[PDB]
Parts: C-alpha cells; sequence; structure tokens
C-alpha cells in the first residue's frame, strides 16, 4: 500500500504516488520529476489532477499521452494555490523539469519535499531563507560519508578535454554517450559543442529532449546519425560487444570509438581524483565511468540540512532495511548536535 512517506498530513495530498492504484482520500497527486520510479503508474487513462512543473507536463502529454485536461503545470518560484492550500515549486538542481515542493499547511506547519535534488548553497537563497519548515521529506540516496563526489563543473571539463584531444588525434574516432532517462544533458551536449558536431539519437530520443525547452536545441541535436559524430545510446549497450557492433554499423566511417557512462556513484571515488580517471580498454574501444551525479554528496545534503534546521526528517530514499534506517538517523542527530538545533 502507499508508505506513508509518500503523503503529506493535514491535506488530500499524495508525492509521486502513482502505482498503488486510487489512493483513498487523495484529492491531488504531485510529480516531482519524469523518472520511472517516480511517475510509474501514470498513462493516458489516469483521471486525477496531476501537479508538475512545465516541462515534467510536457512529457506527461507528449511520451505518456495523458489527457491535457488533468495536466495542472505550475510556474517556478510561485505561490500558488491548490484545493485550498498555498504551495511553492523549486528547483531541485536533478534533471529537467524536477522540482522541490513547499506546502503551507492550514494549521500553520511548513513541508518541504525535496523530491530528488543535488543541494547546492544557492538554494540558500530562494524563497526557503523566507521562513522556517518544520518537516523535511529528504532524499538520501547518498547519505552515508563515503559517497564523496567531484562538481559537475570539473567532471564536464575532464570529459570536454578527454574527447577534444582524441578526436583531434584521430579525427576518425566516434564518441558514443550513454543514457536511460532524462538527466545528465551536459555530458553529451558539452562534448558535441567542443567537437563542433550535433548528438545523434534514436527519434524516441530526440522526442524526449524536444519536451524540455533547453534553448538552442535544434541546433544541438539531430536523427540523423551519418552526419554527427557524437552518438547517444541505450545505457545498456555501452559495453564491448554493443559498441563493436554499433562500429560495424558505420559502415567504415569510423575507426575507433571513445564511450562515456556516466554512473551514479562508484567505488574508485574513495582512492581515485577525476584528474587520474582511466578507461577499460579492448582493442579499439575505450569505455569511461565518470561521476557525474545529480543527486547530493553526503556532504552537500548535510550543509543543507544543518542549514534549514528542519526540526523532524522523513528519509523517502534507501528505507527498505533496518540498517539503513537506523545508520541514517543517527547521523541526523550528529548533524542536529554539531550545529545546535
Ligand atoms: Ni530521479
Amino acid at each position: 500500500t502507499c508508505p506513508f512517506y509518500k503523503k503529506i498530513p493535514g491535506t488530500g495530498f499524495t508525492v509521486d504516488a502513482f502505482q498503488y492504484g486510487v489512493v483513498e482520500g487523495c484529492t491531488a497527486y504531485f510529480l516531482t520529476h519524469f523518472h520511472s520510479d517516480h511517475y510509474a503508474g501514470l498513462s493516458k487513462h489516469f483521471t486525477f489532477p496531476v501537479y508538475c512543473s512545465e516541462i515534467t507536463g510536457n512529457l506527461l502529454k507528449n511520451k505518456l499521452h495523458v489527457q491535457e485536461q488533468y495536466i495542472h503545470p505550475l510556474p517556478l518560484d510561485t505561490e500558488c494555490i491548490v484545493n485550498g492550500v498555498k504551495v511553492v515549486l523549486l528547483d531541485a538542481n536533478h534533471c529537467p523539469g524536477a522540482v522541490m515542493i513547499l506546502f503551507y499547511l492550514p494549521n500553520g506547519t511548513v513541508i518541504l519535499h525535496t523530491g530528488d535534488f543535488r543541494a547546492d548553497p544557492s538554494m540558500e537563497r530562494s524563497l526557503l531563507a523566507d521562513q522556517k519548515v518544520h518537516m523535511l521529506y529528504l532524499d538520501t540516496t547518498y547519505c552515508s560519508p563515503e559517497y564523496t563526489f567531484p562538481s559537475q563543473q570539473e567532471v564536464i571539463r575532464f570529459a570536454i578535454n578527454t574527447a577534444f584531444e582524441a578526436v583531434t588525434l584521430n579525427p576518425h574516432a566516434l564518441v558514443v554517450c550513454g543514457t536511460y532517462s532524462i538527466g545528465k544533458e551536459k555530458v553529451f551536449l558539452a562534448i558535441a559543442d567542443v567537437l563542433g558536431s550535433k548528438v545523434g539519437m534514436s527519434q524516441e530520443k530526440y522526442k524526449t529532449l524536444q519536451c524540455l525547452n533547453i534553448p538552442e536545441i535544434n541546433s544541438l541535436i539531430t536523427t540523423d546519425m551519418c552526419s554527427s559524430l557524437v552518438h547517444l545510446l541505450p545505457m545498456m549497450q555501452i559495453n564491448f560487444k554493443g559498441l563493436q557492433s554499433h562500429l560495424k554499423k558505420c559502415g567504415g566511417k569510423y575507426n575507433q570509438i571513445l564511450a562515456f557512462r556516466p554512473t551514479g556513484w562508484t567505488h574508485s571515488n574513495k582512492f581515485t581524483r577525476i584528474a587520474d580517471v582511466i578507461p577499460q580498454t579492448k582493442g579499439n574501444i575505450s569505455i569511461y565511468g565518470i561521476p557525474y551525479s545529480e543527486h547530493s554528496s553526503y556532504l552537500e545534503m548535510k550543509r543543507f540540512v544543518q542549514w534549514l534546521k528542519p526540526q523532524k526528517i522523513i528519509p523517502t530514499v534507501n528505507v527498505g532495511t533496518w540498517k539503513s534506517r537506523s545508520t541514517m538517523e543517527k547521523y541526523f542527530r550528529e548533524w542536529k548536535l554539531e550545529a545546535g538545533y
């Protein structure tokens, strides 16, 4: 049944709760972002009000064929009224269209639900600074001190410099980047920009990107694979077998592949610096795992929480095991004691 951490007390509201059938008493279903674990269950047959960002409403209409009369897009950083309750959507620094939701409850409580986020100091100067938050429903994906990673900027710098070097040394190399959901668009867009190519991709991916209000997008992407030297593939296909195959398909236009797999965290972060990353190589194929995250590091999450000073924390990730739940509760207590709230 619908877990308690997807319910907002004192409202008729749920967050990312589309796979439980009709949730008894729910009058409005909020969707924080278009990733499958969060939208799972939506279709053209959905007949309840959905509240989301503009970008997420574009993807609902065009990819899942949700009927227009049930999509209620709201502008960011704007006080809005929903079934009698004041709400504000804030940028989550996750994938395109991803939001946090502030609820101002009739009784005076103030709840922030982060959806999925990468905490950033820039958040400390949004509408959040204006009032106190009693309850924080928190994206705890990487809530453990081993999870360190570089800034997005340092990782993109690494990818650009790597790709440019390779193709300038061999003008017949192909660059390939893996994807399986929206998010991490900067990786492939930044590489294509330095090389003076568009990014080539399936029709279904092209459609998805055209929903995202990215400026100048028609200049950056294409479905003509033959005209492009940066190709996007399903993540699954980013291995020596799927890449050898792909190379065959290009008909001797190319004699080398350099591939990028932008993962979440991986254990080489505990030891290695971005400067020091190396590919796995087989023949004329090289694959780079690069730690491009769109979730908070442990330290970024800790700063955000110690700034906000919530009275209660409700984790929304890693909640399925007792050891995970108990370890996270121990970090929350350390943070509150170190900061004094
Ligand atoms: Ni997500």
